[PDB]
């Protein structure tokens, strides 16, 4: 089912200790056994459905395409980067349908990195669709994350968003960097929304351990007291983290 | 006088009670008996000068032209917008006249009903002058906002510029849509400035509070310490409530 | 070499008041008199090689074109003006082999009048390169205040950068205007880092100054613990004043 895929693994590890010594054609082999196998791993990912084999392929082939880069075949890396998008968009069906948001984010992340090899390989073609498919997974992000109300997503698919604009900068679309910052943006925003909430919650917590509390000076009153007050700073610090995040969002729309 | 109200509130039932029943050319009676009813409150308005009378003829107004769309006539909602309209203005001059600016923004928010209503009747050009008129309101509560120095009035101004830039999308109108943003990021801005005026007042009163206090451990002294330690706090949390306020401002430039 | 400056500021003087007098070739004569004794002063400086006779030259030439102007000759004018660029532009040279940021400030303000100045003269090509100078001045400003890391140098530098821009929207250069303005956002950004650091400073600070001392509720344990809870709110009014520089850096943009 899947034990049969560490074929891949040895041939790439082969790949590139042949290529220090000067076989061409050795080092090419161990490349094109690789690029075989995991075009096989695309239809036995299929049977078993596992989205571990799927991620895996996937960086393997992006590996490959490293790999055939620095051995001087532009057209095995195209053809590698091709079957990375493949795999990566076939981990976006798995993950609507399983709706696990953890298979989401390293779906992103390989969707990332499709694209800035894709032009070190010479193939802008598929790594704008592999942009287009890595705002998909953010987008779809932002939907479960509003849902579950995680802020642990919410952070990771506004980091996602800012390396995919980053990356649609290297790229050349203006278009996708500006969608992937306004979504960063409308992200980010909601996580100050929440943040916020949570200063009101700490401020009326210093308005009732004092207002009760300043009539009674005792020695472990004002302790307690001085404990709420740090522990309203410390929250407010990260609000003035996250408020400077979304000036920092809103500054790379420009 | 007040029973030509009660008279129209009935009319106007019996309009949606026809409709229910079928009768096309009931219901369009029930609607033009409103139109001419709301027409007779807006001429008894203008000779009595109360502002709540132009208030519940505007507010009949509005409804009659959500009910001559159901009715299947936008030619009677087109003059009911209309009609809005010349209530809404007769509020600004009573508001100029009698100097309050609470006719003002009870009269912004009935400009900013004007043009939500004039899309779905569909008179937009109507409907652009509401969202005119109510940018005309906006820039008023500015003057005088910037006179009386209320915290409050920039406030209700800013969001009632952020609601007059939200309803010029939904126009159409982009122009206003910006201008409208353009005039909500002065006033969140100035929010800004009287706030962080008042972090440099309590910042010197957490100054000369020790300085002096900080060789004098009292009881009094240190629970007087700690009562201007969250007041500052209590202020700090209104800047990073407006500032989060520029940020969604600033964002809706995007 | 230096003491013929004094010659030079005397014929500046003797222009405007034979304006008042009424002798227009005699104003002319003395404006003259200030352009070759300044183009001199050039020469001189140019081999003394000292920045201060650089500057004062150049603020010599700047009133030789405001004067020559009142007197009504824009051709001395634009001489003055282009003599200033020239003077401007070796202390560019001068200021980068000697890496002193003191002659880099104030020659961007140099470079900054100008431009100012030439409009008024009446040659924009001379001064929109006068504030291409100047991004170049302030982006070296970048450069050297990255380096030593001192929150004032950027401080300035954003100042100019600003001022850039409002002279460049005077000229005519919204291109000059936002490339300023991104310049600023720039260094208004850095200021957040820098300043939300010292932030995470004084956290650890009132977390190690109490959750030791929080067992120990001594007179003088107390007090340090006031005095450190107060120098964070005097580093947290920090960052909400350049957070909402951030903010109006951003709403330029528009």
């Amino acid at each position: 089912t899947e034990e049969k895929i560490e074929e891949a693994r040895q041939s790439i590890k082969e790949a590139e200790r042949s290529l220090r010594e000067g076989n061409p054609e050795k080092a090419l082999d161990a490349v094109a056994r690789a690029l075989s196998l995991v075009n096989e791993l695309e239809r036995l990912a299929r049977k078993t459905g596992s989205t571990e084999v799927l991620i895996e392929a996937a960086r393997l082939a992006i590996e490959v395409a490293r790999v055939a880069l620095k051995v001087g075949s532009p057209e095995m890396a195209q053809l590698a980067v091709e079957l990375a998008l493949r795999l990566v968009q076939e981990l976006e069906r798995q993950a609507r349908k399983t709706g696990s948001t953890e298979v989401l984010i390293e779906a992103a992340r390989l969707a990332i990195e499709v694209a800035r090899v894709a032009f070190k390989v010479g193939s802008p073609e598929t790594a704008r669709e592999a942009a287009r498919t890595a705002l998909e997974l953010v987008e779809e992000l932002e939907r479960q994350a509003r849902k579950t109300g995680s802020e642990e997503v919410l952070e990771r698919a506004a980091r996602l968003a800012e390396e995919v604009a980053r990356v649609a900068e290297e790229i050349g679309d203006p278009e996708l960097a500006r969608k992937a910052m306004k979504v960063a943006i409308r992200l980010t925003e909601e996580l100050l929304k929440k943040s916020l909430r949570e200063l009101r919650r700490i401020l009326e917590e210093l308005k009732e351990m004092l207002e009760r509390l300043e009539k009674n000076p005792d020695k472990d009153v004002i302790v307690k007291v001085l404990k709420v007050i740090v522990k309203a700073i410390e929250a407010s610090v990260e609000n003035q983290r996250i408020s400077a995040d979304n000036q920092r969002a809103l500054a790379r729309l420009a």
